[PDB]
This record gives C-alpha cells, sequence and structure tokens, in this order.
C-alpha cells in the first residue's frame, strides 16, 4: 500500500513525506527526522532541482543508482526514498532517506592528537570501506575527513559532496587516468593526521601542496620517469635537486612501529607502488580488527549505463523506476 503522506513548510520549500517520518527539522536541501517503522534518527535528502537541466537528471540518476547500489556497514546506504508522485506525469519530486550520523571525523576529534587502538578502529574502517566501494570499480577521489560520517562510538561511514589538503599528487597534477590508490594517499594524510594531532601536508596552494609532498616522499625515482607520457611535465621532473624520501620514524615521533610501516606502504609518489585498500587490511597493523572472513565485496557496478546522452524525459522515466523498484534494508 502507498503510505499516507503529509504536507509542510519548513523555508521557501514544500517537502511531502509519510508519517512514518516525524519532528522534521531543517539542517542545512536537507532535514532531519525520527523515523517511526525504525526507531532510527534519519536524515532526509530533498532533491534541488531535480530535472532543470540534462546536467540535473543525470546527477539525481546517478546519486540514486549508486546509493540504491551501496550496502556496507562502512559506506552510505539508503534506508529509504519516496515520492508523493502516484505516476510519471505527475513525478518531479526526489526525497532519499539514510540513518544520521552525529558528526564528521573533523569533530569526532581532529582537534587533538589520537590514540593507536582509536587510530586502527578508525583506519580499519574507511579500509573495510575502501575496500567495498573500489570491488565495485569506484574511485572515491575526495577522500577527506568533512567527507567521513561518525557517530558516538567512532562507526564510520565514507559519503560524498583546505580540502586540496587530502588529494594525491598524480589529481593535483592532474593527469588524467589513475586508479582506486588516489583514495589509499587520502587514508595515509587521514592517518598520519590522527597520529600527530597535525595536517600532513597543510597546502596554502596547488603548488605548495606539491612542494610539501615532495619534502616528504622525495622526488620522482627514475622508475617513474618511464611513465610520464608529457614532456611539459617530464622535463619540469628532470629540473629538480633530487630528493631522498625522509626518514618516517623521524616523521612520526614515538609513534607505533607498525603504523610508521603502513604510512610508508600507503603514502607512496607512485601510485603504482601503493598498497591495494583490501592488502592494507591484511596488514600487521589492524590484527585487533581484521576479520578477513567479514570484509565482502559489493557486486560490479555499471557507471557505463549512467554516462549516457537522453533527454530530460528519458532520465525522469529511467529514475522514476528506480524509485518504484526500490526495497528497503532490513532490521
Ligand atoms: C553525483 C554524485 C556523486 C557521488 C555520490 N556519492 N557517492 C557516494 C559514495 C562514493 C558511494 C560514498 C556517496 C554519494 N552520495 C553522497 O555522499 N550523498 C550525500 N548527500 C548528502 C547531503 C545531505 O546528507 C543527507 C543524506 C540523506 C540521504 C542520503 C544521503 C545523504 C550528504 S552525503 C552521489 C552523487
Ligand atoms: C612531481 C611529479 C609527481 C609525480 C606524481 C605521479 C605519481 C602517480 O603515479 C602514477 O599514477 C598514474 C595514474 O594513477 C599512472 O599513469 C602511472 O602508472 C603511475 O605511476
Amino acid at each position: 500500500e502507498r503510505p499516507t503522506f503529509y504536507r509542510q513548510e519548513l523555508n521557501k520549500t514544500i517537502w511531502e513525506v509519510p508519517e512514518r517520518y516525524q519532528n522534521l527539522s531543517p539542517v542545512g536541501s536537507v532535514c532531519a527526522a525520527f523515523d517511526t517503522k525504525t526507531g532510527l534518527r534519519v536524515a532526509v535528502k530533498k532533491l534541488s532541482r531535480p530535472f532543470q537541466s540534462i546536467i540535473h537528471a543525470k546527477r539525481t540518476y546517478r546519486e540514486l543508482r549508486l546509493l540504491k547500489h551501496m550496502k556496507h556497514e562502512n559506506v552510505i546506504g539508503l534506508l529509504d526514498v519516496f515520492t508523493p508522485a502516484r505516476s510519471l506525469e505527475e513525478f518531479n519530486d526526489v526525497y532519499l532517506v539514510t540513518h544520521l550520523m552525529g558528526a564528521d571525523l573533523n569533530n569526532i576529534v581532529k582537534s587533538q592528537k589520537l590514540t593507536d587502538d582509536h587510530v586502527q578502529f578508525l583506519i580499519y574502517q574507511i579500509l573495510r570501506g575502501l575496500k567495498y566501494i573500489h570491488s565495485a570499480d569506484i574511485i572515491h577521489r575526495d577522500l577527506k575527513p568533512s567527507n567521513l560520517a561518525v557517530n558516538e562510538d567512532s562507526e564510520l561511514k565514507i559519503l560524498d559532496f583546505a580540502t586540496r589538503w587530502y588529494r594525491a599528487p598524480e589529481i593535483m597534477l592532474n593527469w588524467m587516468h589513475y586508479n582506486q590508490t588516489v583514495d589509499i594517499w587520502s587514508v595515509g594524510c587521514i592517518m598520519a593526521e590522527l597520529l600527530t594531532g597535525r595536517t600532513l601536508f597543510p597546502g596554502t596552494d596547488h603548488i605548495d601542496q606539491l612542494k610539501l609532498i615532495l619534502r616528504l616522499v622525495g622526488t620522482p625515482g627514475a622508475e617513474l620517469l618511464k611513465k610520464i607520457s608529457s614532456e611539459s611535465a617530464r622535463n619540469y621532473i628532470q629540473s629538480l635537486t633530487q630528493m631522498p624520501k625522509m626518514n618516517f620514524a623521524n616523521v612520526f615521533i614515538g609513534a607505533n612501529p607498525l603504523a610508521v610501516d603502513l604510512l610508508e606502504k600507503m603514502l607512496v609518489l607512485d601510485s603504482d607502488k601503493r598498497i591495494t585498500a583490501a592488502q592494507a587490511l591484511a596488514h600487521a597493523y589492524f590484527a585487533q580488527y581484521h576479520d578477513p572472513d567479514d570484509e565482502p565485496v559489493a557486486d560490479p557496478y555499471d557507471q557505463s549505463l549512467e554516462s549516457r546522452d537522453l533527454l530530460i524525459d528519458e532520465w525522469k522515466s529511467l529514475t522514476y523506476d528506480e524509485v518504484i523498484s526500490f526495497v528497503p534494508p532490513p532490521l
């Protein structure tokens, strides 16, 4: 049965939602509510200008199929998706519902310096999630603290939305091809922070960001020149005064012996030579939390279906069908 909805206004917007979701408050569009069927606190996302442009419809469609497909303890799945439209022609609004996490990794504690146990469990989770994400054939490209959802009990979720502080060098530079180890770079910069209480690469701009990265990991090795296809950059890479990669022990003073070993394997300048998210799970450092029998993989996800040239109406139909097809999780 199609449940019973209601009309409500909060700011400039007519939010129509099922009775199931109660005590609705706005939070920056997005409102937080109480689900009565489940007994959880939720955040509802009402989708902004759903079919304004081709680019909007395309974005809306993409967002859904992703999170609809997303089912992992450490990645943001969906609890529901609804629409107050009993047919396609009247369909013009999308609302998406997931469990509300209290804060992000910035303000759980990115202020002060945390304990090794605490960073083990934290990193273990992100890595547990990256594994899933990456097995879907998907690269986050924008991993950072303000993109990790944490509850009061350090139970971490990955979602999407100075920023460049956590980006991999090959993204700063903009090599148009890259692989999943760009996110590993993010984890290293995230981890390194959580261990020293200070930002690893406090870049003030693109170059400063780049120049601080080499200060640690050294200049490019002779084996990395062979991969640079751009003469533009290739000749510049030469002109530098070769840098020895710094000794991580003296960068992470008093830190866990194994956490130091991890940060070396992760913050490899050459991506090809960085650790896979799956490999990083098996690393000694996570012996505590690492359950090799509970680090699942996704199905492969079709990123080709989502990258097409179809009309406004043609996305609207494709997107609608998704909402009809959605079946909520268990609990
Ligand atoms: C164009 C596109 C690119 C990337 C993604 N994308 N990729 C991922 C993974 C890579 C799978 C992590 C996750 C997303 N999607 C999001 O992070 N969506 C979010 N939206 C908000 C706004 C309000 O928060 C409440 C709320 C309520 C209900 C649902 C979600 C959030 C915060 S997090 C989606 C679309
Ligand atoms: C000053 C120059 C900094 C070097 C940054 C490049 C290091 C990234 O490494 C490179 O990643 C690319 C895609 O991920 C691939 O083309 C290469 O195979 C890989 O070696």
